[PDB]
Formats: structure tokens, sequence, C-alpha cells
């Protein structure tokens, strides 16, 4: 069965109570393709997770932007996966490029987070991606395979995993990734999954594009053979997020 | 005037909606010394900050357990100081030993957080403390002074700062640090403020003890000349937190 298009919206470290109410209302009024056609996840900061879950339309789902690597306890400042389950938050973003780079989350740390989140019943958007230095060194697939392998070695089930490829080398560097460049990485990543995990896992796992997506490139990006949707950054705070969801209609 | 006793309760990475309701109800029914005698702050995980703020007695105050180093934006998983202000959360804990050690927060990173939080109008519990290895090397005051200096170099107004000394070394040594051991560090820390900031800042800044506090030592610790209260860990989840608040009555 074909992979269901997936659109996640990462709000990052943004939001006020008034802004969140506006974003949620605009999402609630949106008219988008059916749940059979597209799966929509929105990810507010921790402090807004109960508010968004309590007010968002029930056919869009809520994600935390991170969670802790293991059971709760003496980890001041962290939020455990079981906390998210207690609050009926079904999804979590793990390994986002900003946490790998600015907060120095290693691939093994991320992989341990994915496994623990899955073991608590969460669904995971697992992020991978190479930097500009890594791409110019010709290490793109070496880096992305190593990041993916660290996850693969630690999980027991891929059913509730979505992989997000982030072309970090293009974000904020001035460079711009083409739909062909994105398809190139996605194809190779899915090929890695078929070889190293299983053909079934490669065929069924959504691999979403985490680079710059707008009205101009959304159709061409979403139509790529191995691109199954988007992990949206800043546009997820804006009405145009709805336009990006509408790319699922083909 | 004498420094007002200060009792902070750090819930760390603990709590369910059900357990939070029980904790808050027990706090709300507590009968403790007057607000002139003791200042009480409780610190839930991010996802419970709105819930606790909306239900807790107005004479106890709410703290976040961490916040981001600067303005919000592209920092997936982080919570900015201006978010805390937007949610009417007045306090934040910064530099907790678990974040310095496990999450590798540097003294300069902590210092920049303290300054940014103060600039946004938050009050700050700034945490310092040496490891077992550092204490056994003879570097207790070298370490505590260096951590404090990184904050002092970035802070111009200390009015809304409380310093918490955490004897991190006492977890490894399995030792109940004696009241004399707390007093000697607190005294040297206050003397450091007098010489490196000002006599007035030394005289007015609360320095609270972040080691293990129980019925056998709460009076003895609180009665020390340079100990102005407690930063409680796991006991803050339990009714015994109220007995620690009651140590302010002398
Ligand atoms: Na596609
Ligand atoms: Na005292």
């Amino acid at each position: 069965m074909a992979r269901k298009f997936f659109v996640g919206g990462n709000w990052k470290c943004n939001g006020t109570a008034e802004e969140v109410k506006k974003i949620v209302n605009t999402l609630n009024e949106a008219q988008v393709p059916s749940q059979d056609v597209v799966e929509v996840v929105v990810s507010p900061p921790y402090v807004f997770l109960p508010l968004v879950k309590s007010t968002l339309r029930s056919d869009f789902f809520v994600a935390a932007q991170n969670c802790w690597v293991k059971k709760g306890g003496a980890f001041t400042g962290e939020v455990s996966a079981e906390m998210l389950v207690n609050l009926d938050i079904p999804w979590v973003i793990l390994g986002h490029s900003e946490r790998r780079a600015i907060l120095n989350e290693s691939s093994e740390f991320v992989g341990d987070k994915v496994a623990y989140a899955l073991a608590q019943g969460l669904k995971v958007i697992a992020c991978v991606g190479e930097t500009l230095e890594e791409r110019e060194a010709g290490s793109t697939m070496d880096v992305v395979a190593a990041q993916t392998k660290a996850i693969a070695d630690r999980v027991t089930n891929w059913s509730n995993v979505v992989i997000a490829y982030e072309p970090v080398w293009a974000i904020g560097t001035g460079k711009v990734a083409s739909p062909a460049q994105a398809q190139e990485v996605h194809d190779e990543l899915r090929k890695w999954l078929a070889k190293n995990v299983s053909a079934d896992v490669a065929a069924t796992t959504r691999i979403i594009y985490g680079g710059s997506v707008n009205g101009g490139n959304k159709k061409e990006l979403g139509g790529q053979a191995d691109v199954d949707g988007f992990l949206v950054g800043g546009a997820s705070l804006k009405p145009e997020f709805i336009d990006i969801i509408k790319a699922a209609e083909v």
C-alpha cells in the first residue's frame, strides 16, 4: 500500500498564548484533504502542549519537540516520554538538526531517545541530516546512514517512525536544495533501509523532507518518488501551513 | 535587614496530571509561616507550568526548571524566558547540577541564561556546586567561585537572584553533608560576593542549601549564619516539603 503523505509542523521556540489561540483557530477552520490522504502533526513548545491538545481539531495530532532519553527522575529541566503519554500527546520530534548541532545531541543519544519513546507508545518523527561541511566533504550519505543506523540498531519496530531528512547545508547557508537533490538523498536513505533493515520497512516508512518548502516547490517536492511529505519549520506558525498540507492532493 | 528565608521545591523530571493535583491540593491546605518569614517557590516540569500556576495558592510562586539562553526562534525543544513571562511564571531555576553535569551546560552558558532571564523580568535561582572529583582535588571553592564569577560577570542587578549551593559531591560519597560543611561553603561564597561584587550584594543575596534536607538537619542547617533556606529535590513532591517550609520558624 502506498505511503500516506505526512505533514508535520515544527513551531520551534515560538509562541504566546494569544498567538497559539490564533494558530489553532486557523487550523481548526482549515479544509484540507481527507485523513486517508494526509496525516497532519503540529508541534508546539512544551508549555503549550496541553493548551493545543485541548483545543486542536481531533484529526490533527500533537507532537512534543523533544523528550528525555529514559525514565523520569533526577533530570531537572527535562520532559519524559511517559509525561507526554500522561498528557495524551501522541508524537515526538527527536534528533532535530538544531538539537544535534546547538545542543550537541549525538546520534546514539538520539537513537536511545527514539527507542525509549517508542517503548512508551509514542510515535516518533526521527530527524537526520548533514551539515554544509559534511556535504562539501562528500559525506552526505555516510552521515545520514550513520545517523539512521544508530536509530535502527536500537529500535524493535519501525511502524510508528517517520524519518525527516533535513538538508542542514541549505538552511541559512544561502544555498538552496533542489527537488532532485532531495529525491537523491531520500532514495539513497530508503535503499539503506531496504538493505539494512528490511524491504518491508523501506517500502512502508515515510521519509519526509525537512528543507525549505513553499507554494512554489511543494508540488514538485511532494511528487518525488521517495518524498512522503514535509517537516515544516517557521511556516508552520502561519496560514500557509494549510497550503503545504494541500500538497497531499495529487 | 535580615535575609528572608527561601524554600524552593524542584520537582525535577517527575509528575503526572493526577500527582500534580494531589501535590497542589496539599500545598494549598498547608499552614506555614507568614510571607514575611518565608518565601516559597515550587518548580514543576514545563508541561505542568500552566496547570500549577492556575491552581496553586497565590502566596506560593511558580518556577520553571530551565529556560533558553536568548530570544526564541529556531531552537527546537527549548522554552524562552519571554514564554515564561507570557505564562505569568515569575521564577526560573538555572544552572542546576544535573544540567551542568548531564547536559554539559557550561558556566558561561549558565551565566548568559541568568542575565537574559533577569533582563526579561524573571527571578532566578542560580545554582552552583562542585563534583566529588573536584572536592577531593581541593577545588571546592575554585569551582564554586568560577561558576559564580561567570554569572557575576554578566549580571548587574542581583536583587532578583537567589544562589543555591548544591553539594554534588555528597551523592557520590553517600554522605549527609554536615551543617558545618554547608556553612563553610556558604560563608566562603558570601565572602566571595563581598570582595568581587559588593558588600551590599553579599549581605542581601539569599544563598540556599541544595543538599539533602530532613527532620534531623533542617533546623540545624537553616540556623547556620550564611544558609538562607533550601532548594529541595525529591522531597518537594511529598507532604514533607511542608515541614521543610516550617523550618523558617525560629
Ligand atoms: Na512523493
Ligand atoms: Na540561616
